[PDB]
């Protein structure tokens, strides 16, 4: 039942001509100008990012021809009553070849031509900007004309007029005294005015440009006071120094509880600070993704995976491919490389701190677990999801309240014999011990997890096996007759509440307790408040006692009593942790209780 | 304490040159092949609208009976991507001027000599080069309509020069095959392919066969109109769109033209919300343009729970098709979109309060979520209009709301009273609840464990206060609010009899509490804890205070307690702990009862003799 029409059919007639691709010139400038950025702002970016390369080119050509020591910065200048733009750096500045060359041409960087040439060790290989040559014109997005003023430090050049509407065509001039470097001012248009507010430039050069190297400065005074913290040696860093850095980078106003500053050269330069913070959950929200010091995305998409969310920090790799909007990054398998090296080196630093501080990654563990739990859950990588599972903390029948052990520790107590891993995922302790699924493997010596957490058991579930070995749920006085007479009465009395009614002996300062059979029960149970329980009687108590003597005498009362030694042993299971219903039926059982 | 260097001293001099701009064309093909595009299967869009579009211009040109369709073949024993068009196809000088340059859009062209249409995709003029991404020779066969004018063959491996001969054996419409280079054979898998068609291409308005099997593409319900569209094909379209199973329980298809162009339609699953998902990072609502999908913040956060879809002719898109331009914009459609879904579901709560009772129980939790992380208080109310509670003025069971409440308030009355309790019968059986009996007011029940939290955010709505029971109870201590207790004297411990039993518990509970008091205001219950911040004190334990118990003397059980002291004296410090805790429970004020209980059980043995 197929239906095509693609088939080999055709055959060359004739000779061939040969052509040379073309470029609609107006029509891209205007693209390059307006469809490359989610954000027409991202111009100032764009203009001090062709700043700071000016002046590191400088500073690269004073390493051998030693000039005038001239400062070296960003001066920025709103002009709010005609609405500008001014931007202007101290650097290696233009000659008239230049500007004809570099701004007259779409896709030619000189920067990227210079970079090319220099030694790969050359400090200034990683900090060179530019690649694309088309940067600069994102000035069109906001202005109706656009005057660039250059002078470049040279064979005593005369200074140079570059001015342009945007449309196709623009005029250079000579000029006098243009200072060394270049000096750009922007005519803002009507509906762009904002820009020259100092307010609003002033948020901008923060977001994308807080860490540029030189000093930014704007209507003469000095913003960019940050130093880029990842780019320094890890030792020279002190502990002060990353509370601060943190509670910028992640808007935050605790500490950071673990610092991990992550550097290396393969699969990418990687300079990079992750922190994660004091306060526990529930913009500065995620991990930032930077890029020779340049902001290229607030919340950086393909770097982490997303389980690690929760950290805060900053990556910053200076040869990652970028997309032309420098807002994304390109599908590369060194991207996907450096997820995964990052993913193992973060998981590597968590369990250090396992063993280095046990009972503060205890704390670690109670706030932020749920995200190993989603990471195994969610990630199809079946070494991957065990991975993440080392970091996992559970109780143990083999071990004291509150103890809290590994997967690890758990196989390391493994008869060599059997090779299989049983857990169960239950509320609570109280209700895991008296689970007559775990009661068998109790006398069959075997050590069983209790798994108290929120999705500990579909973690399992989607976790399968670890270690190679496997995880399965473990879930596959008073005479005799004045009891029964007793068990015949309560059992009337909560027909509508409980399915069995038992005796036991293991029951001492308790006068009942409620046990159940199916965790995944209790847990529906927990869950619905807008169940099969099974409790048991100690036939040595008092109050047991005190009610088969009452279950005659005062009927009224000792229902009262009943369903208060329900309720009691409800609240001993942790099954009602919110008694509020039963107070005020206590108040009356109490009252008539002191008929005294 | 200023530096600048920036002032007006330059001059030009003698005359100027004038400048064409020019384009590094080489770099400019490296860069669409890659840099441009963020994810290389993305070529498999471009060139199926490109068909798409040719084919457009064929409909239309027929407006003044051939079969219009887009077909695609993989052979990975070849290494191909093959898509052919029955369209419009090019002669040579369109062949020449459209494929040979960037940014020539031939399409473009034809749009803006149309003084609908309004289904043409392509404006750029690059979309094309977006198959050098992905294969080191392109061949294009291509045949004119109709027009006595000869196929041709264009052929690159897209850097620098291109060919074009004449060929004979080629039909109407055009024919690209991509002859794909060594890291990406993955696009002469069926599988794969199939899966990108469906991803963006699912919605354009040509069949589409794939190895001679026709694709399944749908209609863009969310450009048609409302009452053409059954609940069948919401359905369906809902199951799509939400990769659900399930069906929607509520729709809103909502189409503007001011302030925006919109087009969209969202859904609120019949599921449940997951619990494990609520706290996940899943987006939910899909974005289109011209019937092609955009890889993207167009919703609040609280309306995560919506799925379904949004277009709009007023957002435009950068040059790969993946990013949203004009930020204020969007978060001016967010704004819009808000109010809208606030507008609809206060509709369907009046079309139909049962089913929005339930709609209230599943997915409540979103709208207490946006109330308290929203800073604007406008947005707060709006949301808040969409809570429901129950009132003591109301018979049991029956829902009402804040406007409702602010409705039956008189004129001189400045604050909307509420109390939380776990159900109604606590609520209207609360101790807090007799007390404010003896007021003539109304008072909101709210029963959801994160009502109280929401309503302490929420501070005022319409300009009135939101005061809890609790709090006013304390408050009136501090006012000359005379109350009268509900039983007469006679059957209350005398003032003397009082101060003694006040000073004995005082003593046996130095540690606990700040004041015990009589009160005038109970009924039923011993006594009540209470605390001037109840809200905040309840929510701030989630890990003492100042607490006040006040006594009723009129209970029998508290009258029991001041014959205890003195005839059994220790029963009764065991009988006032028990008290104290109760009262605590009762206040939603207690840690863990579970130590408390071993407690109660030697009170009741103690005291059942
Ligand atoms: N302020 C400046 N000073 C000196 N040269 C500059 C300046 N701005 C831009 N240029 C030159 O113009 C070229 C094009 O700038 P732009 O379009 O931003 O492309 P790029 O991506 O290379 O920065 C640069 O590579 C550089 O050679
Ligand atoms: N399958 C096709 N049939 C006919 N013409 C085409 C086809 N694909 C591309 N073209 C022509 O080449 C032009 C350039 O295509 P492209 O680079 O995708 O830019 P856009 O699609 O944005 O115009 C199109 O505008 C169209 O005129
Ligand atoms: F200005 Al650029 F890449 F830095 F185009
Ligand atoms: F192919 Al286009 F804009 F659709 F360049
Ligand atoms: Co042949
Ligand atoms: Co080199
Ligand atoms: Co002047
Ligand atoms: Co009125
Ligand atoms: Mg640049
Ligand atoms: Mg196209």
């Amino acid at each position: 039942t197929l239906h095509n029409i693609i088939t080999d059919t055709e055959n060359v007639q004739g000779s061939f001509s040969k052509h040379e691709f073309q470029a609609e010139t107006k029509k891209l400038l205007d693209i390059v100008a307006r469809s490359l950025y989610s954000e027409k702002e991202v111009f100032i970016r764009e203009l001090i990012s062709n700043g700071s390369d000016a002046l590191e080119k400088l500073r690269h050509r004073m390493i051998t021809a030693g000039g005038d020591t001239a400062p070296m910065e960003i001066h920025l200048q709103t002009d709010s009553v005609k609405g500008t733009f001014t931007i202007q750096d101290t650097g290696v500045g233009m000659n008239k070849e230049d500007l004809v060359s570099n701004l007259g041409t779409i896709a030619r960087s000189g920067s990227k031509a210079f970079l090319d040439a220099l030694q790969n060790q050359a400090e200034a290989s990683s900090s060179i900007i530019g690649q694309f040559g088309v940067g600069f014109y994102s000035a069109f997005m906001v202005a109706d004309k656009v005057e660039v003023y250059s002078q470049s430090a040279e064979a005593d050049a005369p200074g140079y007029k570059w001015s342009s509407d945007g449309s196709g065509v623009f005029e250079v001039a000579e000029a006098s005294g243009v200072r060394q470097g270049t000096k750009i001012v922007l005519h803002l248009k009507d509906d762009c005015k904002e820009f020259s507010s100092e307010d609003r430039v002033k948020e901008v050069v923060t977001k994308y440009s807080n860490f540029v190297s030189f000093p930014i400065f704007l209507n003469g005074r000095r913003l960019n006071t940050l130093q880029a913290l990842w780019m320094m040696e890890p030792k020279d860093i002190s502990e002060w120094q990353h509370e601060e850095f943190y509670r910028y980078v992640a808007q935050a106003y605790d500490k950071p509880r673990y610092t991990l500053h992550y550097r290396a050269d393969a699969p990418l330069n990687i300079r990079s600070i992750f922190y994660v913070p004091e306060m526990k959950p529930s913009m500065g929200s995620s991990v930032a993704l930077y890029s020779r010091k340049i902001l290229i995305q607030t919340k950086a998409t393909d770097i982490l995976p997303k389980w690690l969310r929760f950290l805060r920090g900053v990556v910053d790799s200076e040869d990652i491919p970028l997309n032309l909007s420098r807002e994304l990054l390109q599908e590369s398998a060194l991207i996907r490389k450096l997820r995964d090296v990052l993913q193992q080196r973060v998981i590597r630093f968590l369990l250090d701190q396992s063993k280095k501080d046990p009972e503060k990654y205890a704390r670690f563990f109670e706030d932020y677990g749920l995200f190993m739990r989603e990471g195994i859950v969610t990630t199809g990588e079946q070494s991957v999801k065990e991975d993440i599972a080392k970091l996992l903390r559970f109780e143990s029948s083999a071990l004291p309240a509150g103890q809290q052990t590994s997967l690890m520790e758990y196989s390391s107590r493994m008869k060599a014999g059997t090779r299989n891993i049983y857990y169960l995922c239950a509320p609570n302790r109280h209700l895991a011990e008296h689970s007559p699924y775990f009661e068998a493997m109790k006398q069959k010596d075997m050590e069983v997890l209790f798994c108290f957490e929120q999705f500990d058991e579909l973690t399992l579930l989607h976790l399968r096996e670890f270690d190679r070995k496997k995880l399965i749920s473990a879930e596959t006085r008073l005479s005799s007759e004045q009891a029964e007479d007793l068990l015949a009465w309560m059992r009337n009395a909560l027909v509508q509440r409980v399915t069995n009614i038992k005796v036991t002996p293991r029951l001492d300062t308790h006068p009942a307790m409620i046990t159940v059979l199916e965790m995944g029960a209790a847990r529906h149970f927990l869950r619905t408040q807008q169940l099969q329980p099974t409790l048991e009687i100690n036939t040595g108590h008092d109050l047991i006692k005190k009610l088969h003597a009452l279950k005659d005498s005062n009927p009224e009362l000792a229902q009262l009593l009943l369903e208060q030694i329900y309720d009691n042993a409800m609240i001993a299971a942790g099954l009602n942790e919110d008694p509020r219903p039963m107070i005020s039926r206590l108040n009356q059982l109490l009252t008539r209780a002191l008929e005294k």
